[PDB]
């Protein structure tokens, strides 16, 4: 406790940004500065110094987003979790030059969900996210609004973007893509919640809705409350579960979102915390013990948001016979594993095991080739993708663009109930995962979809593939 200041900063709330009268939204990508622990640091942000707004979209309504790159280097803008055509997907092919402008029209056609957006610059995604770039996407539809969930933005409906950073002694963000981070990821000893260190949020009595995003480059998290009151999971990456799922702890992989309701009953403050995980590098101090994320400070007013018995209906799993099967093998060059582990041991000592690297991470023996999509999927068809991490012991949250899928097997076991709805990420760690995926939109070679590990340093050093989606593919044509 003595390590944190007695008074907590107020939890910053990203602005909720909707369409203007011309059905447009403006996003600037820029460099500014932020203060962490009383030290100012250069940071990057969308419409601001750090992080970004929550872009709010209505299902079935078109928006054009005008994107202005005001950095001195190239970037891209990817809408993580959005079912949109490859042309507006903002993967590594969607380059926006410094001083450049690109406009994309999003025709939102998926269930209400909390998605997010971030850079996807080839080989530099880890650095650009670490510098500060990430924003949220709130998709709404008539269905979710009829539920009368907690819905006062920044009061009882609260975005919670949780990220670690490593800072140097001069206060600046200390990012590196090197042999150690290419192996185990970039991680640090300071946890940010909407950009603030251990902030406090003033919560009315009643249900409090938290839209949780693990926005770390490489660190997996496991949310719980300080007094072990339950979290009611109401939504995953791609939207509402069929019914709330009660959990006492909530593991969240890099890039995943969950929305939870937690009870604010009496006046006693309590914390959202993250519990120690079993992931290389990640249980090193200060994360060897439960670590505070946010203080919830009850206030006098009440709020009347509901915890509904029923939230939504999801389609039953279809027959799996006859469906196209795609096999993806994740791998790391053994030299990278050896050297990266050596560096981790040098940097942290014995506690690290207490419980050309630029193309050394691979899928099906291939480090990402932006000019060679690995295959073509058929639009509108359910496919079974089988992703294996047998062979190494690293954690790979495997993410597929252009879709919200259904997990069939997560790392060799059936998915937990709260992970059996709409997901865009599945854990792969020394075992095999299978997902049921359908692509509703096209993506040509020039604007292909990505499928990749979302441990950003793995992605940046090769663990990504491109794929196209069209109505059909036949070699004669
Ligand atoms: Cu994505
Ligand atoms: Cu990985």
């Amino acid at each position: 406790r003595a390590v944190f200041a007695a008074e907590r900063p107020t939890l910053p709330i990203p602005d909720l940004l909707t369409t203007d009268a011309r059905n447009r939204i403006q996003l600037t990508i820029g460099a500014g500065q932020s203060t962490f622990g009383g030290k100012t640091a250069t940071t990057w942000g969308y419409n601001g110094n750090l992080l970004g707004p929550a872009v709010k979209l209505q299902r079935g309504k078109a928006v054009t987003v005008d994107i202005y790159n005001q950095l001195t280097e190239e970037t891209t803008l990817h809408w993580h979790g959005l079912e949109v055509p490859g042309e507006v997907d903002g993967g590594p092919q969607g380059i926006i030059p410094p001083g450049g402008k690109r406009s994309v029209t999003l025709n939102v056609d998926q269930p209400a969900a909390t998605c997010w957006f971030h850079p996807h610059q080839h080989g530099k995604t880890g650095r650009q996210v670490a510098m500060g770039l990430a924003g949220l996407v709130v998709i709404e539809d008539d269905e979710i609004l009829k539920l009368m969930l907690p819905k006062q933005w920044g009061i009882d409906d609260v975005p919670v973007i949780v990220q670690d950073k490593k800072f140097s002694a001069d206060g600046q963000i200390d990012y590196q893509l090197d042999v150690m981070t290419a192996a185990v990821g970039w991680f640090g000893d300071t946890l940010l919640t909407n950009g603030a260190i251990y902030p406090q949020h003033a919560a009315p009595r009643g249900w409090l809705r938290l839209r949780l995003l693990n926005g770390c480059n490489a660190r997996s998290l496991n949310f719980a409350t300080s007094d072990n009151r339950p979290l009611y999971v109401i939504a995953s990456d791609g939207g509402l579960l069929p019914e709330p799922v009660k959990v006492s702890e909530l593991p969240v992989l890099m890039g995943e979102r969950f929305e939870v309701l937690v009870e604010v009953n009496d006046n006693k403050p309590f914390d959202l915390v993250t519990l120690p995980v079993s992931q290389m590098g990640m249980a090193i101090a200060p994360f060897d013990k439960p670590h505070p994320v946010m203080r919830i400070q009850p206030i006098a007013i009440s709020a009347s948001g509901a915890l509904p018995d029923t939230l939504s209906s999801l389609p039953a799993l279809p027959s799996l016979e006859g469906l196209t099967v795609r096999k993806l093998q994740l791998s790391m060059d053994p030299m990278l594993d050896m050297m990266g582990m050596q560096m981790l041991m040098e940097k942290y000592g014995d506690q690290a095991m207490a419980g050309d690297f630029h193309h050394a991470n691979k899928i099906n023996g291939q480090a990402f080739d932006m000019n060679k999509p690995m295959f073509a999927a058929a639009k509108g068809q359910y496919e079974r993708w089988v992703i294996s991490g047998v062979g190494d012991m690293m954690l790979h949250p495997f993410h597929i663009h252009g879709t919200q899928f259904r997990i069939l097997s997560e790392n060799g076991k059936p998915p937990a109930a709260h992970r059996a709805g709409w997901k865009d990420t599945v854990k792969v760690e020394g075992n095999v995962s299978e997902v049921l995926v359908k692509f509703n939109h096209d993506a040509p070679k020039e604007h292909a979809y990505m499928a990749h590990c979302h441990l950003l340093e793995h992605e940046d050093t090769g663990m990504m593939l491109g794929f196209t989606v069209s109505a059909w593919s036949h070699p004669q044509f």
